[PDB]
DNA sequence: TCACGTAAGCAGTCCGCG
DNA sequence: GCGGACTGCTTAC
């Protein structure tokens, strides 16, 4: 097989560096690298290097890495450019693997851990690690074992073995219930003191080094936890063992709020997944607790227990272990449903970077080009430094707010990629600047041409048409990269629908989920097939449909995140690419194209439909708009119409064979206007919404830029069984909303889109009546916790306290001197409610950590204080309010008129 | 919340002007 | 009592 790294690291004049060799073997070498860097010559000296911009250097090659870095601070001192890839880890891989990596991921060991820690004295601090680690459950991917380290004997206590047998027995047994697919590849492994434990802990850490180390929090808990314990108990020399070459860092990590502390083991790639999850997931949770994730992506969480966690392991070490081995593979099913490692494996072998800089769209990009470049032996140009400056973005239309009966919605493929590709635009393409006429008059076509030569964007930018840049180019792939994934994610999607809609009267035969491919359309001969299937086997299908839409998800929305990513970075100084026209270049011409199209699709419409001067666009925000389709619908008559299938029939066959055809040719002359290189604006229609037929439902409304609700029955290729709700922006949306407010406001949503006036009132009146015997929990606000000691004076609320942070404040008054009360973290979650006047709580609010019971210690008063009465105006009738307002629509019966002033 | 971006809405506090 | 300026937080794209 090809070689393929594992991981890479620059210890002083040396490149470290663990692999698979041509074998398949795991070895480690250390290189006496010899870097080369860059400088510009004079047109005569030859050879055949050359920057990106055609001007030749000179390449200077290095004894060692530090001759180099001290190079670069000479040339700063001079002030001349010292060009190349000064990260010397990055030009070592690019040279070592000069060809495609095609990786194996049953050859990466990928360890999965965690750890638990009893304490009777609050939570255990990491940097002091005072407490002994009573237990470790360390799964290793290469082994398929999960290895279960447990103390014995402790100064909180001793306590028997764990047993196998108790453990695999179901909770109505007496038993924890730890799954029958991982009861056989648990190693057990118990030891009668701390050292003896951390000591077999760290030869098993030998015998079995990590490549890839993940788990919940280990980057912040676990790890520094295990490293600073050892380091107490046997000196920092032992606990530099961790690190396959005895190197580690203590990392300050700092942002705009405090700083914080991390262990970098040498040699190893740390991914932690509550990392990969915030940035990959496209979720906001409320809570980022394991148990809560779990839940959420699961539907089943950590194991269950009574009493507080200090007192789970005397109480229940049965339990307390079990619970660790469940905890670990917990994140397990979460990976194989994400798929977030493999995620990160792909993109860090195509960048050539070291695996935890997946988290950096910047590095990312920076390795990506500057392979692209080495290829044809082109020189990258020296980062520079530039001041942090505003550039124009979006366009958004402002909307009237209004109820829309029959809404078509169309959008841009990739929008800001699609630019950069048909503008050309790149750091070496940039021709020249034309002067500007304000932008209005290029959306109109009432500007003079920019250019017969170059290809333009409306903010003044030329570039030229004939050379190839390297950011469209490398942008290209990545895009087309992502169609395959997006093509799985899409039949997967349409299969689903397929499988739900023989669900509603399913045969009750005895037999078996069909054995199919799920990216695949299925075929005639399983359709059919289908609908003979039973209950069971249909849901399970449903869920196998819809794991492999998941994992096509996940592969092509993070490949879109980071192609977006590269339409960012030319807008952050960071980037050594960063260049504001470019930029602006992107964003300018995105908000032409928008209304180019807008105007386009108006004109085209009103001539089709008979009339003059009407808005059919009542929306648009960034590569979208949305077409009123009410004068389409009444040039043929609703009356006319079988059924609301009959009509979504209609207007699909009308968007393809009518509009798309209208906006290509709208899209095209805007193209040659440009002069562009090559056209890219491919607009598809998106969504048909409108009310069923028959019913007295509004269909759709908009409220104001970015917040809008939808009755959708077909989006892209997938028509749906039953429509589907397509909300945005509105509080339904929003992570900040009370779980049970959600779900009350997007039934009346739902009623209004679907069902009418009428049972929007029925609902809401019995809502009121009822919400108050809601658990406290689901009726709760959510807010991030920022600042909390910035307004924080004598324990109470300084000037501009925000609302939740008061709610901190009161909530840290009542657990003073509570050494075992749950403390609220900074930066993180909390549930926020409000107390009715005179409560014992001396405030208006108070908060508490999220995905958490209040303390039992005040939970009795906050449930008597809490104010229903402001927690139902806020929460529910304010943006209720909002949205009937807006959709002319009253969810009380009002006794005269509809009348104001 | 650890070197992708801008647009823009809502909650809540405080102040200047009635 | 109301509106604007502002911080803080959240989403859409
Ligand atoms: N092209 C390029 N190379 C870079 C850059 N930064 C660092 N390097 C490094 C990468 C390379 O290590 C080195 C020169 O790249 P080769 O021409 O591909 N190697 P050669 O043909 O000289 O091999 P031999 O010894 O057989 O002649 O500069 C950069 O920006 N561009
Ligand atoms: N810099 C940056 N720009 C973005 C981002 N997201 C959107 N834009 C800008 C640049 C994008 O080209 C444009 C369109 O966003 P789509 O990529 O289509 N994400 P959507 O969820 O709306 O699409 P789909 O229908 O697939 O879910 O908005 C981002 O994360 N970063
Ligand atoms: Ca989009
Ligand atoms: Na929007």
């Amino acid at each position: 097989m090809k070689e393929f790294y594992l991981t890479v690291e620059q210890i002083g004049d040396s490149i470290f560096e663990r692999y698979i060799d041509s074998n398949g073997r795991e070895r480690t070498r250390e290189v006496e690298y010899k870097p080369s860097l860059f400088a510009h010559c004079p047109e005569s000296q030859a050879t055949k290097y050359f920057d990106i911009y055609g001007k030749p250097c000179t390449r200077k090659l290095f004894a060692n890495m530090r001759d180099a870095s001290q190079w670069i601070k000479r040339m700063e001192d001079i002030g001349l450019e010292a060009l190349g890839m000064d990260d010397f880890k990055l030009a070592y891989l690019s040279d070592t693997y000069n060809y495609e990596i095609k990786y194996d991921h049953t050859k990466i060991r990928v360890a999965n851990f965690d750890i638990e820690v009893t304490s009777p004295d609050g939570f255990p601090e990491p940097s002091q690690a005072k407490h002994p680690i009573d237990a470790i459950t360390h799964y290793d991917s290469i082994d398929d074992r999960f290895y279960v380290f447990d103390l014995l004997n402790s100064p909180y206590g001793n306590v028997e073995e764990w047993s196998i047998e108790i453990a695999a027995k179901l909770q109505e047994q007496g038993g924890d219930e730890v799954p029958s697919e991982i009861i056989d590849k648990i190693i057990y492994m118990p030891f009668d003191n701390e050292k003896e434990l951390l000591m077999e802990y760290l030869n098993f850490w030998q015998q079995k080094t990590p490549v890839i180390l993940t788990g919940w929090n280990v980057e912040s808990f676990a790890i520094p936890y295990v490293y600073n314990r050892i380091k107490n108990i046997f000196g920092e020399s032992t606990a530099k063992r961790l690190s396959p070459h005895r190197k580690t860092r203590v990392k300050v990590i700092e942002n705009m709020y405090g700083s914080r502390e991390i262990i970098t083991l040498f040699g190893i790639s740390v991914l932690d997944y509550i990392d990969l999850y915030k940035k990959f997931s496209f979720t906001n949770q409320p809570s980022y607790s394991l148990d809560y994730i779990s839940e959420f992506e699961l539907n089943v969480g950590k194991l269950k227990y009574d009493g507080p966690i200090s007192k789970l392991r005397e109480s229940n070490h049965q339990r307390y272990i079990s619970y660790n081995i469940i905890a670990v593979y917990r994140v397990l099913q979460i990976d194989a449903k994400r798929q977030f490692i493999n995620l990160s494996l792909d993109m860090g072998y195509y960048a050539k970077i070291q695996i935890q800089s997946v988290f950096s769209p910047i590095k990312t990009w920076d390795a990506i080009i500057f392979n692209s470049l080495k290829e044809q032996n082109k020189v990258i140009p020296q980062g520079r430094s530039h001041p942090v400056q505003p550039y124009p973005g979006a366009f958004v239309k402002e909307p009237i707010p209004n109820r829309y009966k029959y809404v078509m919605s169309f959008d841009l493929t990739s929008l800001y990629p699609s630019i950069i590709r048909q503008v050309n635009i790149s750091p070496e393409t940039i021709a020249g600047t034309f002067k500007v006429a304000p932008l209005h008059d290029y959306i109109n076509a009432v500007a003079e041409r920019p250019s017969d030569v170059y290809s333009c964007s409306p903010n003044g930018m030329m570039y030229y048409k004939d050379r190839d840049g390297v950011v469209p180019t490398e942008i290209t792939k990545v895009f087309n990269q992502r169609k395959e994934h997006k093509g799985y994610m899409l039949a997967a999607q349409r299969n689903g629908e397929i499988i739900k809609e023989a669900l509603h009267n399913p045969n009750l035969s005895v037999d078996e989920p069909l054995d199919v491919d799920y990216r695949f359309d299925f075929s005639d001969e399983i359709k059919e097939k289908i609908k003979k299937l039973s209950a069971k086997s249909l849901n399970e299908m449903l869920f196998r449909a819809q794991r492999t839409e998941v994992a096509g998800m996940t592969a092509q929305i993070n490949r879109k995140l980071l192609i977006n990513s590269l339409a960012g970075a030319l807008g952050n100084v960071w980037f050594r690419y960063y260049d504001l026209r470019n930029a602006t270049a992107i964003t300018t011409f995105g908000q032409m194209a928008l209304q180019w199209i807008e105007r386009k699709v108006n004109e085209y419409l009103n001539e089709v439909c008979g009339t003059e001067g009407e808005a059919f666009v009542l929306y648009g925000d960034t590569d979208s708009i949305y077409v009123s389709a009410d004068k389409i619908i009444d040039k043929v008559g609703e009356s006319k119409f079988r059924d609301t299938n009959h009509w979504v029939d209609f207007l699909d066959k009308f968007a393809r064979e009518r509009m798309e055809p209208a906006i290509d040719r709208g899209f095209r002359e805007m193209c040659e206007y440009m002069n562009n290189k090559q056209h890219l604006m491919f607009m598809d229609r998106e969504a048909i919404a409108g009310p069923p037929l028959g019913s007295k439902g509004i269909g759709g409304f908009w409220t104001g830029k970015k917040r809008y609700a939808l009755n959708v029955w077909a989006m892209e290729g997938t028509r749906y069984a039953e429509p589907k709700l397509k909300i945005m922006g509105l509080e339904t949306q929003k992570s900040s909303t009370p779980k049970a407010v959600q779900k009350a406001l997007k039934e009346c949503i739902r009623r209004m889109l679907q069902e009418g006036e009428e049972s929007l009132q029925e609902y809401f009146k019995e809502f009121e009546k009822e919400f108050r015997q809601l658990n406290y929990i689901s009726i709760a606000s959510v807010s991030s916790a920022n600042n909390i000691a910035k307004y924080d004076v004598g324990g109470f609320p300084g000037p501009k306290c925000p609302f939740h942070i008061r709610g901190i404040l009161t909530y840290n008054r009542a657990i003073k001197g509570n050494i075992d009360a749950p403390q609220v973290v900074e930066g993180e979650k909390v549930y926020v409610l409000p107390l009715r006047e005179g409560n014992p709580f001396g405030d208006k609010c108070i908060a508490w950590p999220s995905g958490t019971e209040i303390t039992d210690l005040i939970k009795d008063d906050v449930l008597h204080w809490m104010d229903y009465t402001v927690l139902l105006e806020k929460t529910f009738i304010k943006p209720l309010e909002g949205f009937t307002s807006a959709a002319k629509l009253d969810y009380e019966k009002k006794a005269s008129l509809f009348d104001m002033f």
